[PDB]
């Protein structure tokens, strides 16, 4: 049977296979023992460990009993039918790129609020989540940090998922602005140029769950992020929020400018919307959870490690299309010339990368360049395409 | 004696001069019986009327007794040594220009707040106050209306009077912006282009009576306006204030923009300053009092009908210099090409005109042209220069 | 004819009656030449003065022509059929009481805001407006001052006039509280004890012109006050308003208390209502206009000097009933024991008195007693009843 | 040697002791393998497991090497010299009391905000942290929930720790109020009766880290809580915060009342302080971390599982003294009559208990009784004293 073939493949001309050998073989592919899809499996393994004092042998029966539950994924995992047959080489390349970027230093940790100018200019982490569940991480990849501007794609997606592309873009433009993210001007039809600049993001935040109050708005967005991350860490930084809602004079200017030109739906409280905008900017993540969010965007709108649909196909398509042409603001043209991938960056360090149909990725380093991007993150993104051929127009 | 010469001049080969004849002769020149400088005089006249049942004759003694108090002004008034020897012809020209402008119609009363779109498109008033006390008025020249933007010169003057030109312009520019009054941009050194656009006016309002609260600020400004108007009507429109503080999204945007670029003194509440700005815009006047304010600006900084110094010579000079090049915003170049006078206008109707060393003038008409100026006011200003040769560069 | 009888009554065995004699005879009764009901009359008199150089005689024709317009009031005025046949004696008593109260001194001008602690402790004015137009004033009776708490009756009346007693008292109680005006507690059914304490007044202010914004609310109330005052001075003190909205911590506490116990109609902004409450407290009056307002309350809800209905009979009845039992707060029982009249008082000085079916009265003196009432006002009210028998239960 | 004696005690007439036997023996006492004080120890054990494929024997050398680091605690733990020699019986009693309280049902989950009326009326957890590190938990003891009112003691302690008892009580009273927690009245010297009612808590929150902004205030308090909890879970509920800052009309009333009676230090923003108060109420904990906080209070102000001093002895003494007489508000007298322990309760469920010199405890159950306390929590507290003799006045 297929289970017998798998057992023989794991074994080497022997009779019994220990549990630890099976676990190591599973983890070598790239899957994590904590994968939700494997939950039942591991549970049974624990039930097997509850009997023996130390170590247990699975010859025919217990292995089949444990592997019987949802026997689809394991066959592909051990038949090397994923999107990256050898993840242990791509992980080595990720490590080499990480080391190469670590030598690069010299920047300026953001200091417009005290919660950003408290990270040492040495934290540096990279996390990759493949579209088929393979995950790898290297560096400070569990220190919480605020998404800041990395949430703006995640916002826009959600709106189009709940309302639709037609209705949503009845409010925001679709074309690169050509100027800085915080510039106070609108497109030809007095609309934000796109939902990636601050004006369009402020507009988009007002199309989400209209009518209900900010508690319900925040709860709805948090639930969406939780199942988009695959039930990974999504939190809130109240100290960052309290600093940000006090130093947001430019965003207040933008909000009033938008309110004067009638850029909001009917029946919208603009100052409350702006507070809700700061709150969504103050959501904490780790490289692990943000990599899973990017993988969700890259895959189909389905979660990679739960197989759950979170966004419409149209939402993901619209999200990647706008990220490619507006993700780095007036640097996107030059970021697309050398990387050619959908990407977003926040002033707290952090590059969110989508390799569509391959993976999502998060690269966090607090120190910034003059453009507002982490130096190591930009270096890593530049080198990854030159060493792995991910540019969209490569052959 | 000089009093005897004046009495003979008033009389025509007779013995006694009745009081009414003297009053008519005085009013023919242009002075008003309610002139503060003549106060004592009129009081004595009343003391003379308290005795006789009807009519009284002044031959030698009573005339000298009444005229003795402050006998300087009367000699100049009856010797035709004022700045306009015959005011009864300039008044006729003012009436002709008023009639000519009345025939002109077709505009749009301001309707962005309900307190402006309640004046019939037929109110039309003109008031002139000469630098030497002569006053004339024609039309609806006692209906209250908000100064709105006509206060911005009066603001700036006051600041330079209390602080100084150097300190004041350490905060605002000195050059025409080239764009609209409410555009959200600053000069080369991130400063308002001038104190006539909304940004520079918002900055100037924060240099006045710093430290104290808005009650004391408002009281100080009101006192300054009261002695600048010569103790004429200066009031407040609370309904207009309540409407304006609710529809001021553009000014809120400008204020937050200025707060982000550090365009205020140290220790300034910007939202409180903005409320104080709306309040100063909500001060009511009549053509009579605003004409006296303009006469004060035109004269020396001294009041015309009280002989009291209200502003420094530097304040008046700086005020007229900035009004000429910025009074009509991006229309000033064309307003200075055909009128060549310091002028200011508000969306509530109302043109404040200074003819330096000659007079001040107020022309109120609610209906506006597309530029934002009263049609009849602009017509009157254009025709006054073409019929009286007031252009600064005329010969 | 009746006109001939009046002419003979004015004359004393003569042929012609001069205009000044007629004016003096009219003013001796108590009516003012500026009475709106007499407007046309005076106009014709001016038309008569435009011809003769000085003085004019009315024998038969011109007198009839001038008196023909609205010949009802004059017959009653000269037949001594008013409510006070000899007003020249009640005026003498008012003057004696004024002089008696002036000798009394020693108090404490309110100093919780700077706009109240700026009046010298010597201003002292009294104004009386009879239900039939007779008016008398003595002292500083044209200096503006804020009504403050004297508006609370005027508020409540208006609500019941527009909504009805049943609906209005569905929200506020009807019984004396027994405690201070600013105590933070409610009646048995979690309602304000009455609309004279601050809680009930805050509730009443929210029943007026619901739905519209504060500009329209303020305009509506101002119009109501203007025709209630008979087109006398009703203004706004922006400096007092700005001080009062900053030192109103007790009223903010009361408003939040009321908001938590659900003491407002549905769809009410409590902080906006509180601002509107401060604004209505910041309306300026003079003894002249407030006396006319009190006369309107006393008469029928009709204006005394315009013959215009301003409030429903139910509104006036309910207003006087609540003023009698709650006008002085926990002093009313003792104020009704010695005066027995509807009265209200404000911390800016000012006693508003109603003698129902007789007159209205305003007595202004800034210095306060420990209870919060002007010393001279309380003295005048005590002495007026002891010298003129106005107590409601007198025989 | 002492290590040899310990090894013999662990062993039973054998040569070698396996690691798992030692771990089980250690955990039987009550200590947790994750104890920070044992950190180094466990690390070495891992270094021992890295060599052998499965299982390892420690005869003389490795046991001494692992136990050498900080060999003080183990001797007391295995000599039964802790404060509870047999924790496995107190844990059994805790389980019996938990089961007894679970059978009790019938209450009303708080529903004044939606974040409280979302917990099923079946969550029920109890956690005990002994003063010497022993810990036990039963039930849903890791579900986050807001402290709400359980933070008020933790607040007050901190203030007295940083400023001092004399200074702190210069602002708040020291005596039971006799009325409800949210009553709007003050003591004889216009001061909050104590820092356990809402007024005194609002005052106390304004004495903490004065001058700095709410970001720094929140960070300081969070750090204090983190080392008071022993580096256990301390978080924030932004949704609860956003709901609570919108439904806090009573607390706004109390704050304005306190601001009017001058109950704050000089230079305090009361609305900002109130927001900071809501934020501190919105801190999430679990029964595990709150039990450790209570143990810190009970012990000496030293942490139980880190041996670190967090508060002054005066702070802990003052905290327990005020909790005993004010912890349950106007129920304390009856709570002290049957329990006689320092305790605090919040409307989110949750009883914080201190058994001074013995332990701290947290008992969470959302459904409330009419008094505002969790039914199962009150039942557990009543039964614990009747079955274990913890009442302060027992013999």
């Amino acid at each position: 049977s297929l289970e017998d073939l798998l057992f023989y493949t794991i074994a080497e001309g022997q009779e019994k296979i220990p549990v630890h050998k099976f676990i190591t073989a599973l983890k070598s592919t790239g899957l994590r023992t904590s994968d939700p899809r494997l939950k039942e499996c591991m549970d049974m393994l624990r039930l097997t460990l509850q009997t023996t004092s130390d170590g247990v042998m699975l010859d025919k029966d217990l292995f089949k009993k444990c592997v019987q539950s949802n026997i689809v994924l394991l066959t592909q995992a051990f038949r090397r039918k994923f999107v990256i047959p050898d993840f242990m080489s791509f992980t080595s390349h990720i490590d080499e790129l990480y080391e190469s970027a670590k030598k690069q230093s010299g920047g300026k940790v953001a200091d417009y609020i005290p919660q950003l100018a408290k990270f040492s200019p040495d934290l540096w982490g990279v996390s990759v989540c493949t579209v088929d569940g393979q995950r790898h991480s290297t560096g400070d990849t569990k220190v919480p940090f605020c998404l800041q501007s990395c949430v703006k794609p995640l916002k826009y997606a959600i709106a189009v998922n709940d309302l639709g592309t037609e209705y949503v873009h009845r409010y925001v433009g679709k074309e690169p602005s050509g100027l800085r993210f915080n510039k106070l001007f609108l497109n030809e039809d007095d609309k934000p140029h796109n939902p990636m600049v601050n004006a369009g993001a402020i507009v988009v935040t007002s199309l989400i769950k209209q009518g209900v109050n900010n508690a319900e708005k925040f709860d709805y967005v948090m639930q969406f992020l939780n199942k988009m991350a695959g039930n990974e860490y999504v939190g809130f930084s109240n100290a960052t929020f309290q600093s940000e809602r006090e130093s947001g004079d430019r965003n207040f200017a933008i909000g009033y400018y938008l309110k004067e030109k009638k850029c909001f739906p009917e029946g919208t409280d603009m100052v409350g919307i702006l507070d809700f905008y700061f709150q969504l900017c103050s959501i904490e993540v780790t490289c692990e959870s943000a990599s899973v969010m990017a993988a969700t965007l890259a895959n189909g709108g389905f979660c990679p490690i739960t197989g759950e649909r979170v966004l419409s196909p149209e939402a993901v398509r619209n999200t990647l299309s706008l990220m490619h042409s507006c993700g780095m603001y007036d640097f996107s043209g030059q970021f697309a010339f050398h990387v050619g991938l959908p990407a977003k960056s926040g002033v707290a360090g952090g590059i969110l990368l989508v390799v569509p149909n391959v993976m999502g990725m998060m690269c966090w380093s607090p120190p910034l360049d003059k453009m507002g991007n982490s130096v190591k993150g930009i270096h890593f993104c530049h080198d990854l395409v030159s060493l792995c051929n991910f540019h969209n127009y490569d052959n």
